[PDB]
């Protein structure tokens, strides 16, 4: 009696797992809205320089209308490589964003100190991987005390992690010379010092990584595999040829059902075969809306839940009226961040400028008025932004990369309280000239010359 | 000199063989119509419970309009797994209708009663495979000689098998209470009595396999080996990994050519890349017309072929007239039926419904006057109905699952002689209501509550 | 920790150089236009005889309008095979054109030799492969100077091999009977005649090889293994189980940029996942435009190359205007050649023949006056033709097959210095008759009776 190959089966579930990390995958929490869960860990801010500046030059004519194709291929060469390193150490992808990602791996806490070390090591690596194409690899870390907060409505779910370890990462990311692992105070606090060799940061408390300095007996194969009882979800056994357990998962209506309401529309189009590969990897126009909501505590998830569940069901009826999505939600700009967009597959739309900017004043409106909201801040651009999947086969994510989306980030954090725009957007709007104030320019984090920038003042 | 890997080759004529079973791709008959054939074999009937009911759930909000889509993939991982048995064990699926497929291992007399044993062990296996989602399996065996019918035209070709054998497979089946594996009379009477321990069913000659009790020596896998020497196209040797020996066909234009007549267009527009996967799955509302038509004596072939052939000559040129498809003909309800649709894939079409009506009282007039049909019944009903490919990646077809199909055939079955029709199909049609008459009312197996039903008297 | 599979990565680049030969993918020289490189070679000429009957009969109502499906697919199992051969002996496919092909082993002088039992072995392992389907293998062989010419302008490159040893591949090809493997006299002078056993052939200084004629100790894996020293990209180590090193080609934005400009618009699009598969392979209407150019001296690649750049440079532009195409360029009838096609993918307009006859008069008026081009000769012919990928997953390229692209080619060669066209096109462009004059038939080789034939006079 044969025993025959068995095939890989590229279930769609297996094909929606693709898109979400382990904690959602493997989670089964509550479907109640908000949802809060609390756990410690080791995160990883791992961020490519330099795509966001190959994205104009991709627009140029020597890349023969192939620009988005190109794009793609060569930062997904790229950072196909990166995610399989975390995943071979045992981490978890949490998301995507642009050119960067934030890993995590989730243990008890007597687990930490060891954990680092992995993770430094892992960070070391994927720091060697680039020595090339005008690209840097810049990472931090930070470990302690992580929340996480699902959100949504009976069709759409979104998560975010939170709390101070969460700020610490992409504080010590955003201190990373081109090169650099930082990592946070309290990574340095809890890791293992006696094998980790650290020069410190000018005016800073987090430290760079030079080396490791093992002790005499010290293995790192066998010091993962101990490490390796704590992973729950490490590929292993008959399935250690495996980057994740995700590529097992098998179909189950009910999962797929919470699965696939993390996943946008035009997304699941693709994995169910209704649509041709080619056209999620695009160079389109788009208009970017970024919402900045800042609290007083922004660390303290049962205080911030209840108000961005609040603000999310308000902003996605506005969005679904001025045909908006919502591309990205995540912790920054000392609060929580909405990456909204305009002209998305399916959504390009005549008068999207002032369905932005009408939008982006309701949500201000709105939000401004949720009791524990301090500040909302909204910066709105358009331009022609890389819109597709980034990643590795296995995980992946729809995300967008672009001069604009920077700048819109940069505006909403430069002008706090206020909805701010660019010039194509003004320009371009159907609204009246008075319904705006030209403001003073300001120097702006990565940001070269946008022309003027103006506050979107209404009709007032 | 290298000696390189030999990627494995999916032409277009292996993709059509997953359509068809050995019976048909290894068969080289003659194009003659009709053909009859004639040979001995096991057959086993397979169902599945459950997927007709859930079905209807799939269309539910729940499912956020993916509904076509995980319900073709739960059920293929079910019927995938069940397809993997029944080749692993050495049969050959001949045809899926809905959540049942019926497999035949095709053997010389003197070695039915040791395939026999095989085909029980295979059922046993496939009760074993599921005990998980409200679904259960039920099988049905027999054994004795089998006809085959190949009918059809110049461009399309079908096939059938006829006798008791037949018969008595659906019989058994029928029987099945929810995990049962039932042998008909004559099956138990050439099987091994010996190893083979059954319990008596009430008012029934049919039996029920309780378990195998085999002797001292026995060794399934030595005792399997033997069997397979008289199995002409069990994958062995360097073929030993595949499930099928028809994964090895290759390109042969003769051949293709009359494979090919057994599949419906737009499976060979999907074959041949031509339209985009996601599209054969998906829920959609039909008109089902399910025919009946009964002999005097429905186990003999020679008889019965022609008339076959004759009746489906007619129904071909008024489905196309009428924009319908035969989607499938088996031997069922004491006759042979064919089960046909209106609003496949490039035949949605407005008034629909008058048209499948018309369409059946032509068929009826017509195949009423074959001498040897003795009764036409006709069932017609409308409704939401799963259509897609059913099976496992080396053996699926295109089949239809759906209460509306269910209905179609409870009415053919209960209401001989006359055309039939659902309470949609009455208030939907254009036609005059004296066209039609309400009628009493019938409990029927398997069926909650049709509204009305109605006889379509016609223009009379 | 883990060692996972990497599976195969199928980028757009190696998409991309399947369509080139490893003389271009590799070559990383000058993009200025007319580019010349000059090297020794043995070169190979295999023609599948009896594909172009067979395209014609593909039309026919017994293939159920999947003509072009069933054609490709037979035509491609076979070729592939060819192409597993050519690569396996460690040759580079350099062109396909209809159904055949030229491959090149590029080797250095004091290698030519042995090389050539390398190749005549693989040609004898080529004739072996089919004694099968009315279709025949005819294989030539030349060795000795080879240039290499790349034409084009900033978006589109183009190249050409040049010379006396590529007009006798195509002699030796021409005199071969329906098996044979013939040698051009150089080659035969080159080769190791202690091992060679060949016939004469009459009038004729090529010879036919019968056999190999090995020596005592000879040991032809041992033998071909020194000759893997000379083969820069033979596949060996790690990816010795691949048919091409070019299987490996990483993602680089400035090769794929240069990669690209070779392959067309259409296939591009089809790489990039933008359109069917399906849609590439068809057999369709089109005008044929086969434009030959000939000169003093076509061995003389700095004489002809800056000639042939020139007229690519007009020919471009017109085709541009009239929507055709240029399909293939190579050396053929005593110059270069250029097969254009009016009606392609996307190019399908009204008024096409029309267009064809204009463009092919501009074509002839302008190349006429480009001082070393000696005589033009264009022959424009309209029917059904296939139009599809061709070869192996590794190595394929877009070309045409079909009766009136041999017509178009015949009449260029047997009405030199003048615009010829065939009755369909005559009968069918929007043009007065007495732009056009009836011409003398002449017995044509392989062409059974075209209906008349017409000079395409002009407006004059
Ligand atoms: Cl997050
Ligand atoms: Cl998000
Ligand atoms: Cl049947
Ligand atoms: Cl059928
Ligand atoms: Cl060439
Ligand atoms: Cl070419
Ligand atoms: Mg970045
Ligand atoms: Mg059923
Ligand atoms: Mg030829």
């Amino acid at each position: 009696m044969n025993t025959p190959k068995e095939e890989f089966q590229d279930w769609p579930i297996v094909r929606i797992a693709a898109h979400l990390p382990d904690l959602i995958v493997y989670g089964h929490f509550s479907p109640e809205r908000p949802f809060m869960d609390y756990f410690d860990g080791v995160l990883m801010f791992v961020d490519i320089s330099g795509f966001t500046a190959m994205t104009e030059k991709f627009s140029s004519a020597m890349y023969m209308d192939r620009g988005a194709e190109q794009l793609v291929e060569i930062l997904n060469y790229h950072i196909s490589a990166i995610v399989e390193k975390v995943l071979i150490f045992g981490g978890d992808i949490l998301k995507f964003a642009g050119d960067a990602l934030l890993a995590l791996w989730r243990v008890e806490r007597k687990q930490l100190k060891n954990i680092i070390t992995v993770v430094i090591k892992c960070s070391l690596e994927i720091h060697g991987l680039f020595e090339t194409l005008d690209i840097r690899v810049k990472i931090g870390l930070a470990a302690g005390h992580i929340s996480m907060l699902v959100f949504g409505d009976e069709t759409h779910s979104h998560f975010l992690v939170i709390g101070q370890a969460v700020d610490d990462v992409r504080l010590a990311q955003n201190m990373a010379q081109m090169n650099d692992v930082i990592l946070s105070p309290n990574c340095w606090q809890l890791c293992d010092r006696s094998m980790i060799e650290i020069e410190s940061v000018p005016d800073q408390r987090a430290v760079k990584v030079n080396f490791l300095k093992p002790p005499p007996n010290f293995n790192f194969d066998e010091f993962f595999t101990k490490c390796t009882t704590f992973m729950h979800y490490y590929p292993s056994g008959e399935h250690k040829n495996l980057l994740r357990l995700a590529c097992t998962l098998k179909p189950d209506p009910e999962l797929e059902m919470s699965l696939q309401k993390y996943v946008m529309e035009s997304i699941l189009k693709q994995i169910d075969n209704k649509q041709l590969q080619g056209y999620l990897s695009e160079l389109r126009p788009v208009t970017i809306v970024f919402v900045n909501l800042m609290f007083e505590d922004q660390d303290k998830a049962e205080e911030i839940g209840p108000a961005i569940q609040d603000a999310y069901m308000h902003i996605t009826s506005v969005l679904k009226i001025f045909q908006g999505q919502i591309n990205k939600v995540f912790m920054f700009d000392k609060g929580c961040s909405f990456l909204c967009v305009f002209g998305f597959p399916g959504e390009k739309v005549p008068d999207e400028l002032t369905h932005a900017l009408e939008c982006a004043m309701d949500i201000f409106d709105f939000c401004s008025q949720v009791h524990k909201i301090q500040t909302v801040s909204i910066g709105v651009a358009s331009g022609i932004v890389f819109c597709g999947i980034v990643g590795h086969t296995v995980r992946h994510e729809y995300t967008v990369i672009g001069q604009k989306v920077n700048l819109a980030a940069r505006m909403m954090m430069y002008y706090p309280g206020i909805v701010t725009c660019d010039s194509v957007t003004y320009n371009g709007s159907n609204l009246p000239a008075y319904f705006f104030k030209e403001l003073p320019k300001k120097v702006m984090k990565g940001v070269a010359d946008s022309g003027p920038l103006y506050q979107y003042w209404g009709r007032t």
